[PDB]
């Protein structure tokens, strides 16, 4: 079932999908799936996150604490003094992040956050007072991503929130997924051939029978060639859940990955209360791999999550609490297993990582690294 929001969410939802199907209606009955969801997830004061930003927001202590230490061997490696979050949710990743480096002797000149909407500062800020006083300080928040960079940018659950373009094969070929209105004034999937017929030869290495629907994530690349471009010296790193392009186009992946979060209810239905539900698609690491390569930064590494963290010293980090004090020991236990584990976090999700400037390996890559499957 699917409960119906309060008057005043409503209202704004409502709102929302009229400014929609007044747009459709004047572009000639038709929009591309990206406008759709650029629009819902952030057209300002009504969209999604512009008026659940993260998978497991409670893990983001643990998590930190140890990513902060392959950030560390970046900043040491580049000689750089600086972070840089795009996004950044509720702030629990900033606080969890500064905290721990100053724990382990690193001091930022900065940690910039980049904000475009304007929206999510206030909370981040509130989150900083509360959870890494007096590190606060040091944080600033960015309108735009600024044209040079040096030091460590870090974008967790980020590409999985950027809009992409679904693309059906037809018999005739694939074409374009995009969103019509019906006679009842409901949106509606409708396929259309591309208006570049160029954009479909991109699409023909994919082993697609007639029916196959999925996801391109051309905004997610020009974001990373962007950040590649801006990074001068340090270090990229990108964490969500994906498969690099073999596994992401498999065969009997025919509905691709386009998942929509109602209530914390996972569905398939992007047309549900527009402005009110999360919509993500996983990520496609292997157009991620050559959208930063193809700007001239190296691949610093690609593995999953749980080899990753293991890598990073994760369970190091757990044994420095004792097995007897239950009541820190359990939770720290099962939020670890929760990071690592394949049922869990562990495999689905993937850390990529760029860099400039930096020679040799860093431990979180050094065991297992993947890279060779992109």
């Amino acid at each position: 079932s699917l409960p119906v929001p309060g008057p005043d969410a409503l209202a704004q939802s409502e709102a929302l999908a009229a400014s929609l199907r007044a747009e459709i209606a004047s572009a000639g009955g038709w929009i591309p799936f990206s406008r759709y969801m650029e629009r819902v997830l952030y057209a300002p004061g009504m969209g999604y996150y512009s008026g659940d930003f993260v998978t497991a927001p409670e893990l983001s202590p643990l998590f930190a604490q140890t990513l902060a230490r392959p950030v560390a061997q970046a900043l040491d490696a580049s000689g750089t003094r600086r972070v840089m979050e795009f996004g950044a949710g509720t702030g629990k990743l900033a606080a969890g992040l500064l905290t721990a480096l100053a724990a382990l002797g690193v001091e930022l000149d900065e940690y910039a956050i980049v904000d475009l909407s304007g929206e999510l500062r206030a909370r981040q800020r509130e989150t900083l007072g509360a959870q890494a006083p007096g590190l606060a300080a040091r944080v600033r928040w960015l309108d735009a991503l600024p044209e040079r960079f040096e030091g460590v940018v870090v974008g967790n659950e980020v590409l999985d929130a950027m809009p992409v373009r679904l693309v059906a094969k037809q018999a005739r070929g694939w074409c374009e997924r995009g969103v019509s209105i019906d006679d009842a004034g409901a949106f509606v999937f409708a396929d259309r051939p591309f208006a570049r017929a160029e954009e479909a030869a991109r699409l023909a290495g994919i082993d697609a029978d007639e029916g196959y629907v999925t996801e391109t994530h051309d905004a997610a690349v020009a974001f990373v060639r962007t950040v590649c471009a801006m990074l001068a010296r340090g270090a990229a790193f990108f964490i969500d859940y994906g498969f690099p392009s073999h596994e992401y186009y498999h065969r009997q992946r025919a509905q691709g990955t386009l998942m929509c979060h109602y209530r914390h209810r996972a569905h398939g239905d992007p047309f549900v209360y527009p402005g009110l539900q999360d919509i993500t698609a996983h990520v496609e690491f292997s157009a991620i791999h050559e959208a930063g390569v193809g700007a001239g930064a190296d691949l610093l590494g690609y593995t999953s999550q749980a080899r990753f963290l293991l890598n990073a010293g994760i369970t190091d980090v757990l044994a420095e609490i004792d097995p007897s004090d239950a009541q820190h020991f359990l939770p720290a236990a099962n939020a670890v297993q929760k990071l690592i584990s394949e049922a869990e976090m562990g495999e689905l999700f993937k850390v990529i990582a760029f860099s400039r400037g930096i020679d040799g390996a860093l431990d979180a890559f050094a065991r297992g690294d993947r890279s060779h499957t992109l």
